[PDB]
């Protein structure tokens, strides 16, 4: 069986993870580059100073994404190199455009599709500081459609495939509800209010899209959602019922107004006047607002009833049965096991949920203790493999045998990188990158990948 000829397949990255040079070019900060300043925020004490040094190595990168056979590489672009305070009547900066339509061209030149990332969670700090960023609804909705209106008109004609915001569920939660990501905040009412003005910006951009861009420059946009597969602990009610709130506070409060145009009844009914209200006319113009739907997928969890979290919904998730049985391999952070089934019942799930066609922007693994082997055992990272072997199958098996209409697949990640709150601990490259000498070597799982989709995308 064969994913048909127009399947697109490649590697995903994004900017602060794999950049460096962060004050280069005219480059202002990010909240994540004033995170990584404060103590305790990053396990190893790291920060995206350096990473992979992708901003000055930009052309070895597509080189290496050319090697490998790919035919397509999503990236995000730092908002903070193109509008460096960020706001839409800060001042452009020419040097930062022109780097990343430098980039673009070379991936043309090259035959790769360019998937483009436009806020990959690096908003730039001068809008935290002047309003409180996402948390200010109109300032950030105008500066957020400006600067998608500015991405569109420098690298438009080139590029076909956007991608909004890289999951708004770890942007709020993470990076206002619990503090572990950037800008570190911690509330029981921000996360939701962020959340709701991302879903507006987000709406605003594709709407701006499609009316000044699309007919012309004929691309699509869309936004990427990260969800698990859930099933429930056992068969309980309570269970049957947390697994279906679960889905809800991860997924739903996201995919429902975007996708079907309302927020669920569970969150709704939990948040009370936490979540905000959409007017109609809001409403309107976020029902429908996305393409494709854009999906980071990593593995499955067991779901249970009688969480206290309230950001996971009050709901315990884990990957131990009740007979004491784990989902799969361990990888390097507990959470992610290897469950390539999940995979397959996911994509399933949401095309018969959603209707768009599905592009998972986001699938890889972290080979457990991988930090600690040197190159040449690196490189034979059999988890890895073993990972993409299964979570190929259950793509290859979702397309021709189920019928759910999925056109796009993007390993994390090209290289090993900065694993944001993880530092460089975590690796989850197909390449391996010795920071020392910043050598890029494929690892057996790069080998893999590029002859599986070579055999198995219709020629
Ligand atoms: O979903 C994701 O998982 C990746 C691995 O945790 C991370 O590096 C990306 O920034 C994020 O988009």
């Amino acid at each position: 069986a064969k994913l048909p000829k127009s399947f697109v397949w490649g590697y995903a990255t994004a900017a602060y993870q794999i950049e460096g040079s962060p004050d280069k070019d005219g480059r202002e900060p990010s909240i994540w580059d004033t995170f990584c300043k404060a103590p305790g925020k990053i396990a190893d004490g790291s920060s995206g100073d350096v990473a992979t040094d992708s901003y000055n190595r930009w052309r070895e990168d597509v080189q290496l994404l050319k090697s490998y056979g790919v035919k397509a590489y999503r990236f995000s672009l730092s908002w903070s190199r193109i509008i460096p305070k960020g706001g839409r009547s800060d001042p452009v900066n020419g040097a930062g455009i022109k780097h990343y339509r430098t980039l673009i061209e070379e991936l043309v030149k090259e035959g790769i599709t360019p998937f483009v990332t436009l806020y990959h969670w690096d908003l730039p700090q001068a809008l935290d500081d002047r309003y409180g960023g996402w948390l200010n609804k109109e300032e950030a909705i105008q500066d957020f459609t400006n600067y998608a209106k500015l991405c569109f008109e420098s690298f438009g004609d080139l590029v076909q495939n956007w991608i909004t915001f890289n999951e708004p569920w770890v942007i709020s939660v993470m990076g206002y509800g619990n503090g572990i990501f950037a800008p570190g905040h911690v509330s029981n009412t921000e996360p939701w209010i962020v959340s709701h003005h991302i879903i507006l910006a987000h709406a605003h951009a594709v709407k701006l899209y499609r009316d000044e861009f699309k007919e012309k420059q004929g691309g699509q946009i869309g936004i990427t959602l990260d969800s698990h597969w859930l099933i429930p602990y056992d068969d309980t009610d309570a269970s049957k019922e947390a697994t279906l709130r679960a889905m809800e506070f991860k997924l739903g409060r996201f995919a429902n107004p975007i996708y079907k145009g309302e927020y669920p009844p569970r969150i709704k009914k939990i948040l009370g006047d936490r979540l905000p209200e959409f007017t109609p006319e809001e409403i309107e113009l976020v029902k429908g607002s996305s393409d494709f739907f854009g999906l980071n997928t990593y593995t499955t969890h067991l779901v249970q009833d009688g969480g206290s979290d309230e950001l996971a919904g009050f709901v315990k998730t884990g990957h131990t049965r009740a007979d004491g049985t784990q989902l799969g391999t361990q990888s390097d952070m507990g959470w992610l096991q290897t469950y390539g089934p999940g995979f397959r019942w996911l994509l399933n799930y949401l095309w018969k949920a959603y209707d768009k066609p599905v592009y998972v922007t986001e699938n890889g693994f972290p080979v457990k203790g991988e930090n600690d082997l040197p190159v040449e055992q690196a490189v034979d990272d059999t988890d890895r493999q073993a990972y993409y072997r299964d979570y190929t199958e259950a793509l290859l098996q979702a397309v021709t045998e189920d019928g759910a209409d999925v056109r796009g697949y993007f390993g994390w990640s090209l290289l090993d990188n900065f694993e944001w709150a993880e530092g460089y601990k975590v690796r989850f490259g197909v390449t391996h990158v010795d920071y020392e000498t910043q050598k890029r070597t494929p690892k057996k799982s790069a080998e893999f990948l590029s002859r599986w989709f070579k055999e198995h995308i219709e020629e």
